[PDB]
């Protein structure tokens, strides 16, 4: 009767399941630059932007043309195992991710089609540029909290080789356009997935508890200002988080942050007082890989064994919109 | 402890308000088949596929450069008027229309921008095909049920001018292909809002119930034959839909169905016996308006007088993926 943070958290959902695919093919910063360089000689710019200021040695590519649908399949077969269930267990698929195959059908059932699910499970895309897979775990969580399903898959495949192709090639014949392109070449390839269970269903598995949204649609036009008002809007967001989940930023033992460069990383930690221990970060090596890359860090997290149980995994990102969301999953 | 159907109904959700809005500009079957004859007698072909196959007499367009955000945004501008609120109430905004301004942001978070809402609003685009507008209310009312908000927009714009002009070029210059581009000859502009609400907040308000999805995934593939998979898809669902909400066909007082074309929906009604009377439809003069349709035809249905307290309203239709989703309204 009395309204608390904690009563709109979750309490009967689980990650049943996780996997990622890290995307085979790696172009490094160098061979990029390599073709780029009659062109920043042309422009008459002396600065490695790619290498020293966005901070990015590599990204990973696919070897050949995968689609946003296939990406997201593969990581969902290996979700399943991870979660040793069937398909047949799977009430709803969402589909997360900023590429997409066609104007419709949705990219999920695409994918639900090629798992083979049931009549019975539910599909649908949810778009909200780097923050959506945080988005699907919560939209899957409220109908597994209510009883509507059972399980759910959150899925997420990121393509990015068009954009380098056609990317490249207008940064080659103009400044303001120059710069504004080179922010492409910071995406990467690569794919998530999740399963997610009634608690009751999985007993042991990490919980997910959900999380908090704020919001600065003001700033729906838009990067010197747009780390400000990343960072402001992200401060706001923890005061949320601080009201709803009981976060300080001492007693979380790791972030998994959406990384849009090291620059901003470094200037997030910085602003918040955070461990940098405690922040993976694939950005170097893989890039961005947009909202995958939240799901994906959390799966390397795992799989190094990086994780305990009792740990409180903080989720988050600010994204285009713009928006911030954080939410808490206790492994 | 023992599940019933009635059991995953919400309970406390309404609907505060409710608009549409209709695209300015009639362009007429009649005069896009003036353009399309030297083609028509090109290919040999005598059959006037719009006004006689399809049964659409004519579209609605937008008068000028219209984008998707840009026509949300107007309906949800009537539909708080509709409900008598200021959008600092609304906790969260979703987009679900299959046109859409970029890649990122969503659409939702421009819309939200235009309005002004409150940096506690939560937004997001949903797609789904011509069933996203359910799918939205849906994802809305568990929120709404939970108390996560007390109100939400759901909203959809869709415009087609592009899409028209794109497409009667190519049919100007074979066979197969003129007949594969003629169905975006069936789409219309437009535009629908909702704001949804907790019910004790609007007391006499119309009620949403909620629904049923059923898929048939397998032909995401996917006119003749897909016809038949839509309506053994609609059956299955409908047996879902007694199974929940206790439908009987004859029980409903109105059916707001997604229309495709004058023969699917001849079909669709003959198959599950419903009367005609019972059933408005826009397409002859609005054409296919996609997720936008059943709002902008419940919309519709209020505004005429045509609705009265107590009566049980049917949402529904059939959408790419194979999807088919039906849910309920009670005035
Ligand atoms: C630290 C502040 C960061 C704000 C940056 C916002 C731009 C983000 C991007 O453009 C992508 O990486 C992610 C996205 N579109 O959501
Ligand atoms: C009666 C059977 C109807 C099945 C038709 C399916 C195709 C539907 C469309 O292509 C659009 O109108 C709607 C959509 N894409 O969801
Ligand atoms: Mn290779
Ligand atoms: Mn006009």
């Amino acid at each position: 009767l009395v309204p608390r943070g904690s009563h709109m958290l979750f309490q009967n959902v689980s990650i049943a399941g996780l996997a990622h695919i890290d995307a085979p093919h790696t172009l490094t910063s160098k061979e990029i630059n390599e073709r780029l360089q009659p062109t920043y000689d042309r422009l008459g710019i002396k600065t490695d932007v790619l290498g020293d200021v966005a901070g990015i040695h590599a990204r990973r590519l696919w070897d050949q043309d995968v689609q946003a649908s296939d990406a997201a399949t593969q990581a969902a077969r290996k979700a399943l195992i991870d979660a040793n269930i069937g398909i047949e267990k799977i009430g709803l698929l969402i589909n997360t991710s900023v590429s997409r195959d066609y104007l419709q059908p949705s990219t999920a059932s695409i994918v639900s089609g090629n798992l083979g699910v049931s009549d019975h499970c539910m599909t649908f895309d949810v778009a909200n540029a780097c923050l959506a897979f945080i988005n699907g775990m919560d939209i899957a969580a409220r109908m597994l909290e209510r009883g509507e399903i059972d399980y759910a898959l959150v899925v997420d495949g990121e393509t990015a080789n068009l954009v380098y192709e056609k990317t490249l090639e207008r940064m080659t014949s103009t400044e303001e356009e120059f710069r504004n392109e080179l922010a492409a070449l910071t995406l990467g390839c690569g794919a998530a997935a999740m399963v997610m269970a009634r608690s009751e269903l999985v007993p042991d598995a990490p919980r997910y508890k959900g999380g908090v949204t704020r919001s600065a649609t003001e700033w729906n036009k838009l990067t010197r200002l747009l780390l400000i008002e990343g960072i402001k809007l992200a401060q706001k967001t923890f005061v949320a988080a601080k009201q709803v989940l009981g976060w300080a930023v001492e007693e979380l033992d790791q972030f998994v942050i959406h990384q849009v460069s090291r620059p901003h990383t470094a200037a997030f930690v910085k602003s918040f007082g955070i461990d940098p221990a405690k922040v993976m970060t694939i950005f170097g090596e893989h890039g961005n890989i947009g909202p995958a890359s939240v799901p994906i860090v959390l799966s390397k997290l795992k799989e190094l064994g990086r994780l305990k149980k009792g740990d409180r995994i903080a989720l988050l990102g600010i994204g285009s919109g713009l928006n911030c969301s954080m939410a808490e999953v206790v492994w």
